């Protein structure tokens, strides 16, 4: 499907079903988006909501998080699992306080340099909070794009580079809505039995061939 049509269809879909009412989607700031992305990396949205609210109440700013004892951060994280995220979260907060005077960085390199934040997460933080022109590529997005019929295992460098398709379909105008739409689409284009309610159904190769099971490829 033509890139221009891909982004246009996803944006039109988001405008009608794009439920952007979650806490981290209102009065967005790099800090709030970063915090939510880290919590959402390996935890379901329903579970994350109360923690996000608790964290924002206890740590209104990144400096408050940086100055808090690690033990307190880990205690509040209890129940989210995958604590390496919490440890990196605290280190990143301290890096922001130390290197950026407490102002969460708004430039890609400085964001990506934070512990626990990669190319995709950095792109998400800046695109969603400031509308900066960056594409994303998490598990949800890989699924949607792979189902352009990319059958290789994303674990392979060449396949990962191929998927990073994301750049081609991601627009600058409306990037915040498009990136959120892609994540919503992949989360609600599911692993099993996708609900091809999808704005890409008229051009998706997997849908046309009823072959979604082949994309993305599984670890060989
Ligand atoms: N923006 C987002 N909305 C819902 N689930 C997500 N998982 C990762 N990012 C997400
Ligand atoms: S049409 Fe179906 S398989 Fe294709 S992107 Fe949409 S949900 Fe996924």
């Amino acid at each position: 499907m033509q890139a221009s049509q891909f982004s246009a269809q996803v944006l039109d879909w988001y405008d009608k079903y794009g439920r952007a009412t979650l806490p981290w989607q209102i009065d967005k700031t790099p800090y709030k988006v970063w915090l939510s992305e880290v919590m959402l990396q390996q935890t379901q949205v329903a579970t994350v909501i109360p923690y996000f609210e608790r964290f924002m109440a206890r740590f209104p700013t990144v400096t408050d998080l940086a100055n808090a004892p690690l033990d307190e951060v880990l205690h509040l994280w209890t129940g989210l699992g995958y604590y390496a995220r919490a440890r990196n979260l605290h280190k990143a907060a301290q890096q922001v306080a130390t290197l950026h005077g407490g102002k969460f960085p708004e430039t890609f390199e400085e964001v990506a340099a934070l512990p626990g934040v990669g190319r995709s997460t950095a792109g998400a933080i800046l695109s969603l909070s400031l509308g900066k022109h960056f594409p994303i590529l998490d598990g949800n997005v890989k699924r949607v794009l792979a189902r352009y019929a990319v059958s290789g295992w994303p674990g392979k460098k060449e396949v990962e580079n191929k998927l990073w398709l994301s750049e081609q379909v991601t627009p600058a105008v409306g990037v915040e809505r498009f990136n959120q739409a892609m994540m919503d689409l992949g989360a609600m284009c599911t692993r099993s039995k996708p609900k091809c309610l999808c704005p890409l159904q008229n051009g998706c190769i997997a849908a046309a061939n009823n072959s979604w099971a082949l994309y993305p490829g599984k670890k060989p």
